[PDB]
């Protein structure tokens, strides 16, 4: 029986950005924040943790030109919540019928290059 | 304010249920529930949770994967070698860990079958 005392995610970010994140982190959703550069921040009650990954050994970029870092947020106004997020720097992705389907109904990208979807 | 905030993992058409496996086979993952091929997976673990979809359901997305997506995760265990086989034997690729990734403690690496990267602490 192999058990984990704990299971992060981690969001790395580009030379000496980690504070630049949590900066904008703060900032457009109101993120709560808390060798290795990072900073541990949460939203809903959950959190995840931005490195700077050249303080990471063995990694050699954060992939932010095209990562596939994807995180859901459930609000009550999702249109509120996307224009709040662009005002912080974000930019707002029209959401296909698709997604509308599935509740989706705001999408934004943020300059770290992680998408965010808000699910109402 | 917002309400849930959970990361979604984005996996090739047609294969949430191979990852949906794998998940349970490696880390002992727990499905909470799933949507149907499934379209849809949310995965408990370790008291905190990711959900595996796959792309072909959300048009526009890239799992990243052919070119190295960033998603990367870590966990903490008791003994990361017999995590490392644990994994490996589930299908996903061990990545030797050198003395620079000692300092830190994470005594191992794979990367699993849909591109993820699983750092484990000791």
């Amino acid at each position: 029986h192999l058990v984990f005392t704990e299971f992060k995610q981690m969001l790395l970010v580009e030379a000496q950005k980690v504070g630049d994140a949590v900066t904008f982190y703060k900032s457009a959703f109101g993120a709560i924040e808390s060798h290795v550069l990072s900073s541990e921040l949460n939203l809903a009650g959950s959190s995840f943790v931005v490195c700077d990954v050249s303080s990471l050994p063995g990694f050699s970029t954060a992939k932010s030109e095209g990562s596939g870092v994807t995180f859901l947020l459930g609000t009550k106004d999702a249109e509120a919540a996307v224009a709040k997020a662009v005002d912080a720097g974000a930019v707002k992705v029209e959401v296909t019928e698709a997604e509308v389907e599935l509740g989706f109904k705001g999408k934004v990208t943020d300059p770290f290059g992680v998408t965010w979807i808000f699910a109402e």
